[PDB]
């Protein structure tokens, strides 16, 4: 499926980046969807290369460039091509080169107070970044879609006994039934809050959209880096703020973290209705996705059990559900 043989990277990295690589190897399952990852090493360093088919504008690259030129420092930026571009466009595919870095994320290594402040400073920088109209036209907009809420409601009648259910499906239905009150509350609260929110496009800002602890790395100089810029969007700032104290992954649920974050972010006028809407809606989105994986046999059972564990963890003490309810 690969557009090139790994050794063809030697020629390409030399030509377009001026880098001499002595060894390149395909990285299995590293990339996802339309992407192929490779490890290419220079006698001096190691590089992570991503190839993507196509010549259309990738929103990730457009936004990464905007933040780069805007001065945001806390991003792991691509290595520049010799023409000073963040990626090399070839005839039928693109090359995106990055330094091969290992940095623990916020789950692995909890942020220090200083890092919480830096995260607040950087996210405020991002939210205040002026977005050129050409790029605004490329960004998805928050439209308060009822898609996920509808899917979870479609599950209601499926929770009924079915003689053909397998072990995982039956266990999931039992758990759903035992937590039915909380599940309907998540859906109904997200729905109620969406109805009360009057969309104001003038207040939308550039948002990461999924900035949980797994997407912050603590790297060189003990500085933080925000990763996964694949699906940014224009939406109320609360789309991102909901994660501070949000408890995603059973971390980022402590009062002092919130204090340090806002000392850095500065803006304390946060719309509580929109913040509560996102915390409930993000859980609804996950119940729809992981719940469907349990009601269906689309993935193997080892994978379905992982979805089940994830689904249940959302209901643990101090996890996302309890924090969402506490927000409302």
């Amino acid at each position: 499926k690969q557009p090139i043989q790994a050794q063809q990277l030697i020629e390409l990295l030399k030509v377009h980046y001026g880098i001499d690589i002595h060894t390149a190897q395909f990285i299995q399952g590293g990339a996802d969807t339309n992407a192929f990852a490779y490890q290419a090493d220079s006698e001096s360093k190691s590089y992570f290369i991503k190839l993507k088919y196509g010549y259309h504008d990738e929103i990730n690259l457009s936004i990464i460039r905007l933040l780069h030129d805007s001065g945001i420092k806390e991003i792991i930026f691509p290595i520049h091509t010799l023409e000073a571009k963040l990626f090399q466009q070839l005839k039928h595919f693109k090359i995106i080169a990055y330094p091969f870095i290992h940095a623990p994320n916020g789950f692995t290594q909890n942020l220090t107070g200083k890092q919480w402040k830096q995260l607040g400073k950087v996210l405020r920088q991002i939210h205040e970044t002026s977005v050129p109209i050409s790029i605004q036209q490329q960004l998805r907009k928050e439209i308060y879609s009822p898609k996920w809420r509808e899917i979870v409601r479609s599950f209601y009648n499926q929770i009924e006994f079915d003689n053909s259910d397998d072990k995982l499906t039956a266990a999931f239905k039992s758990f759903f039934n035992q937590n039915s009150a909380a599940i309907h509350r998540l859906v109904d609260t997200s729905e109620k809050l969406s109805k009360k929110i009057q969309p104001d496009l003038d207040k939308y800002v550039l948002c990461h959209s999924d900035i949980h602890a797994g997407n912050v790395l603590v790297g060189n100089e003990e500085s933080i880096y925000i990763i996964d810029w694949d699906e940014p969007m224009l939406a109320p700032k609360e789309r991102d703020l909901m994660f501070i104290g949000g408890g995603v992954g059973n971390v980022w649920n402590k009062p002092h973290e919130i204090q340090y974050f806002y000392e850095g972010y500065g803006e304390i006028n946060v719309d509580k209705t929109i913040l509560s809407y996102y915390r409930h809606e993000r859980i609804v989105e996950d119940i729809a996705v992981y719940g469907q994986d349990l009601l269906s046999r689309n993935q193997n059972n080892q994978s379905r059990l992982e979805s089940f564990k994830y689904f249940k963890e959302m209901f643990d003490p101090n996890n996302v559900v309890e924090i969402a309810f506490a927000t409302e």
